[PDB]
């Protein structure tokens, strides 16, 4: 059972049993967490969505309590049922754990720093490409929010897809395909149910017979080749089902994180509030040659690495990370005992004023004041795996950006953080930027 002295962190009182915070909760969590842990004078502490157990370690100090446990413990499975159909059933979190973690390796493998040989080049290339086309004028203006998440994806594919894929699965396309899995992630009948859906069915189905057919076409070094040469530790390969599905999650994954990192970046370094800090950007830039290579970036780049590691603590894109309570696990003084829900916050943690203090001011020169602190890339059992690569990815955006181009807000202030999915970001239609193109003679 227990047993039996468990203890229980402060629980939020709720003015409307049946509602659950959840009105709240959407409109603003930040101030609604902030204010839970001021007034239960404790980081961790248990609120309810309605007629269910969720609690929230909000605690820098005891980050470890909640990524070290093995999924055993902790499970992220019953959570994330919803992605299941995007995913595809047996992948990931829907597959038992000793396979999730076979495939999550092949993924990573593939995202090792080993691989990155061309990648710089081929970010450089499509980046370039773009802005010659949607930024003709010297002197006009754009939506970066709209445009970040065009260069992250047209960059993502150059780097991980094939010749004959890219041009069999055009880059612009899969975005599309991509969106249409995601009409059924806007929740939006938890207590109900759960309901397939049309949209995200057909659109994985039409991604996987477009791979299937590569792959005849290539039976006479891509993401996709690296996963067809994968084995299990049973003497057995991933079926076209369960690649198209890793490929989707790398893609998902990246897509909407970072090109909201990329947003969020570009937006202080524009702000006159943080010309200083755009300043020693160009110092770093300004001596690299038009085409960078590998090094340039992963290794002296140093300080732009520190932008975006602060634009995703000021705004991390994932509002928090959940798992199932299966056992009884010691969080601080308190307990959490089984059936729960125990969720983790970047947002809540990146503001803790011990941690961070004045956590909305955006400084790339900030350190972790408690060490663990930052989770913007989670931690323990379920770090990031993507995470050298969005760097790679961003910092060498950045830079060919800054490189030729000067940027300027059509607003006072910068975007005010939008908040309703679990994945933030910056206000779209705050997100407008007039560009001037840099003096050359
Ligand atoms: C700046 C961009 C990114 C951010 C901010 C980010 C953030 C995160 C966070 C917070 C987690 C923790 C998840 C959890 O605790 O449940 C995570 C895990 C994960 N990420 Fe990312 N991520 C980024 C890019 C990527 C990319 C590009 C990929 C794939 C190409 C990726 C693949 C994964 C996977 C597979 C996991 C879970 C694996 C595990 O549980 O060990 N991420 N990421
Ligand atoms: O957990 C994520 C996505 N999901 C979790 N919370 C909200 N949505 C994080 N993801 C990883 N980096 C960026 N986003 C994930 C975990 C594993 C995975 F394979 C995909 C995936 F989106």
């Amino acid at each position: 059972k227990t047993s039996g002295k468990g203890k229980l962190p402060p629980v939020y009182p709720v003015t409307v049993p049946f509602l659950g915070h959840i009105v709240q909760f959407g409109k603003n969590p930040l101030e609604f967490m902030q204010r839970c842990k001021r007034d239960l004078k404790s980081g961790v502490f248990t609120i309810s969505i309605g007629g269910q157990r969720v609690t929230i370690v909000g605690d820098p100090h005891e980050h470890s309590r909640f990524f070290s446990p093995r999924n055993e413990i902790l499970s992220p499975r019953e959570v994330y049922t919803i992605m299941t159909p995007v995913f595809g059933e047996g992948v990931a979190y829907a597959a038992p754990y000793p396979r999730m973690r076979e495939q999550l390796n092949f993924l990573a493998e593939e995202l090792t720093i080993a691989k990155f040989q061309n990648f710089v080049p081929a970010i450089q290339h499509e980046v370039r490409k773009f802005m010659a086309e949607n930024w003709k004028e010297d002197e006009g203006v754009i939506n970066l929010l709209e445009d970040c998440g065009a260069m992250i994806i047209n960059t993502a594919c150059q780097c991980l897809f094939g010749e004959d894929l890219r041009k069999r699965l055009n880059a612009r396309h899969f975005a599309q395909l991509l969106s249409k899995m995601e009409s059924s992630l806007i929740p939006a009948l938890l207590r109900l149910p759960l309901p397939q859906s049309a949209r995200c069915r057909e659109a994985r189905a039409e991604l996987q017979k477009i791979l299937g057919e590569i792959i005849v076409a290539r039976e006479k070094s891509d993401l996709l080749g690296g996963l067809l040469k994968a084995v299990y530790r049973d003497g057995t390969r991933m079926s076209l089902h369960e690649v198209c599905g890793m490929i989707v999650a790398a893609m998902f994954a990246g897509q909407h994180t970072s090109t909201i990192t990329t947003s969020w970046s570009m937006l202080h370094l524009m702000h006159p509030k943080n010309k200083k800090w755009l300043d020693k950007l160009h110092k770093e830039i300004d001596e690299f040659p038009a085409q960078l290579n590998y090094d340039n970036v992963m290794d002296e780049m140093p300080f732009a690495e520190r932008c975006v590691r602060e634009s995703i603590r000021r705004d991390p894109p994932l509002l928090m990370v959940m798992r199932m309570v299966k056992a009884e696990v010691k969080v601080g003084s308190y307990v959490v005992p089984k059936g729960d829900i125990i969720a983790c916050s970047p947002l809540l943690s990146h503001h803790d004023e011990e941690a961070f203090p004045n956590p909305r001011l955006w400084d790339p020169e900030r350190d972790e004041k408690v060490d663990g602190a930052f989770i913007g890339f989670g931690a323990g059992v379920h770090k990031c795996i993507g995470q050298k690569f969005a760097l790679l990815q961003v910092k060498t955006i950045l830079a060919t950006a800054f490189r030729e181009y000067d940027f300027q807000l059509l607003r006072d202030e910068v975007p005010d953080p939008d908040y309703h999915t679990m994945v933030v970001g910056p206000t779209l239609n705050q997100c407008l930027v007039k560009y001037t193109r840099k003096k050359k003679l």
